Parts: structure tokens; C-alpha cells; sequence
């Protein structure tokens, strides 16, 4: 059977937030079976713990946003894709500020803290969601859905309307695999536009982004010196963030997610109308490794 797995031992790290701009330190804790992730802000009187679920997202304004009450943890995609990458079921995820660390603007340094630390695995098997009929939503001309796929699949299609593009769309289709996550989809970095950038700083909004850890780009070109990591890697960030939202869910999927100029609101959007659709879903557990479809890297 394929069990869940947690954190072997700590790990801490410290960063700015992009949108906050102010410094924070995060430090992952492992938890007991049947946990899931859940964000704590630690610098508050009593501790505020907000479970990472679809329920609990509050904001998607440029970034996912869980909110219990007045109090919220900012930007949490990368690291719960990191984390959905890895395979890691449960975990504790501490934050000195309401905003997690940006780090370089990939899932790459949490991949790098949790390969180092190490993975450990729990008697208990892993739930999945199984996705038994389709499910989607529209939003103008935006679009989203959940079908069927025998292991986990992610393809994405955008429309970015910049000279950069040379007027083409950008696709890529990733088959979810653990070397499949860190060699092709962890090192795509968040992107800006200089457009949009302008009138965030102007406001003391997305104050922490620059060249360290953003893609900053021009009409005329990519600024950043050494251009892109992938020659494919704004739509495979996309892909990147859409990971990490649809973990909101609690629980690893499987079924092919297709998204098309989807962002945030649209990603928490499939979940609730998923959950919702209860005919649509059911829950999975394996018994081998070979009859499971999906390979996570071994602890
Ligand atoms: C935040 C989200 O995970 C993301 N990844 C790539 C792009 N995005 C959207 C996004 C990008 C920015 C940004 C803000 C200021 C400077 C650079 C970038 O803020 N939200
Ligand atoms: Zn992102």
C-alpha cells in the first residue's frame, strides 16, 4: 500500500513576503496521519491556526489567501505545490508574519529544504480523490475543469497578449510524477509584467518582487540577465500555481486538470463545485505501488 508520508525532521527558512514586503520565518514541523497542512501564525497571542482547505481560502487577489476571521496567511501556492510535488501528506507550517516567503519565485528552495530533511512514511494508507465524471466552471474567458485520467495529468493553455510571446499562446502537459515535478515543472519562477508592477509599488503593494526573485519583464525583452530557466517557463508556472491551489482540496488527485487562462479564483472556484458534486467523486486508497498510478520519490 501506498501510505501517507510527513516530514523527517525541521526545517526553517527565512525570506520576504512579495505583496507584505516584510521578513518572515517559516519553519515546518511534521504532524500525525490524517493532519493535512495546516498554516499557524505564530506571532500572535493565542497562535492562530488556519487548516490549508478550500473552505478557508478567503482572497485570491494575485496570490492564495486563507483567511480565518481577520486574521490571514498570504501567498501559500508554491510551497503546498512543493509539498504536493514531494508527496507530503502532512505537515506543520509556522509563520512569523501573515505573508509566506517568496524565496527566488520557484517551488525550488522548499523542494531543496525537503529533500534534505527527508521524508518519513506513516501506517496509514494515503486517501485520493478519484475523479468519476467531469467537472467545470467558466468565468468570461477563463476557464477551468476536472476529467478523468488513470494517474494525475495538469495541461494548461494561456493567451498572454504581450510582444514577448512573438502573438503565439503558450502550451505544456505534464504527466505528475515526483522526477517528473522537480526536473520539469519547480524551477518555474513567478513572473511580472512592468504594466501591472508600476502602479502595486506606487500603492506600497507588491513591494518585495525584483530581479532576486521575479521574472520582471519589458515589451522589448526579458530584463533578468540570464533570461529563462526554461525556455518553457511561464506556462509551466502556471502550472506550478495551479498544483499548489488544487492541494487545497486536502487530499492528491487523480484525474487530468485542464486550464485555460485559469488563475487563482478559478482554481479554488473547481474545488468547492467538485466537493459539491459528490456523484463526481469518490475516495481511493492502494494496496501495491504497481497497481497505483502515481510514483512519489521513496522516503
Ligand atoms: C503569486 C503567484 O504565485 C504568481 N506566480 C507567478 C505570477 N504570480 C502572480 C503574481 C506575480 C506578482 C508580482 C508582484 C510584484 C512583482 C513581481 C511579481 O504577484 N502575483
Ligand atoms: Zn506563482
Amino acid at each position: 500500500m501506498i501510505k501517507q508520508r510527513t516530514l523527517k525532521n525541521i526545517i526553517r527558512a527565512t525570506g520576504v513576503g512579495l505583496h507584505s514586503g516584510e521578513k518572515v520565518y517559516l519553519t515546518l514541523k511534521p504532524a500525525p496521519v490524517d493532519t493535512g497542512i495546516v498554516f499557524s501564525r505564530t506571532d500572535l497571542d493565542p497562535v492562530v491556526e488556519i487548516p490549508a482547505r478550500a473552505e478557508n481560502v478567503g482572497e485570491t487577489t494575485m496570490s492564495t489567501t486563507l483567511v480565518k476571521g481577520d486574521v490571514k496567511v498570504d501567498t501559500v501556492e508554491h510551497l503546498l505545490s512543493a509539498m504536493a510535488g514531494l508527496g507530503i501528506d502532512n505537515a506543520y507550517v509556522e509563520l512569523s508574519a501573515s505573508e509566506v516567503p517568496i524565496m527566488d519565485g520557484s517551488a525550488g528552495p522548499f523542494v531543496f529544504l525537503i529533500q534534505s530533511a527527508g521524508l518519513q512514511e506513516q501506517e496509514a494508507a494515503k486517501k485520493f480523490i478519484r475523479i468519476k465524471r467531469e467537472v467545470s466552471v467558466e468565468e468570461g474567458d477563463k476557464r477551468a475543469v476536472f476529467v478523468p485520467f488513470d494517474g494525475f495529468k495538469v495541461s494548461f493553455e494561456i493567451d498572454f497578449d504581450h510582444p514577448v510571446f512573438r502573438g503565439r499562446t503558450q502550451q505544456a502537459s505534464v504527466d505528475f510524477s515526483s522526477t517528473s515535478f522537480v526536473k520539469e515543472v519547480s524551477r518555474a519562477r513567478t513572473f511580472g509584467f512592468m504594466r501591472d508592477i508600476e502602479y502595486l509599488r506606487s500603492q506600497n503593494l507588491a513591494l518585495g518582487g525584483s530581479v532576486e526573485n521575479a521574472i520582471v519583464v519589458d515589451e522589448n525583452r526579458v530584463l533578468n540577465e540570464d533570461g529563462l530557466r526554461y525556455e518553457d517557463e511561464f506556462v509551466k508556472h502556471k502550472i506550478l500555481d495551479a498544483i499548489g491551489d488544487l492541494y487545497l482540496l486536502g487530499n492528491s488527485l487523480i484525474g487530468e486538470f485542464r486550464g485555460f487562462k485559469s488563475g487563482h479564483a478559478l482554481n479554488n472556484q473547481l474545488l468547492r463545485t467538485l466537493i459539491a458534486d459528490k456523484d463526481a467523486w469518490e475516495v481511493v486508497t492502494f494496496e501495491d505501488a504497481r497497481t497505483a498510478p502515481i510514483s512519489y520519490m521513496r522516503p
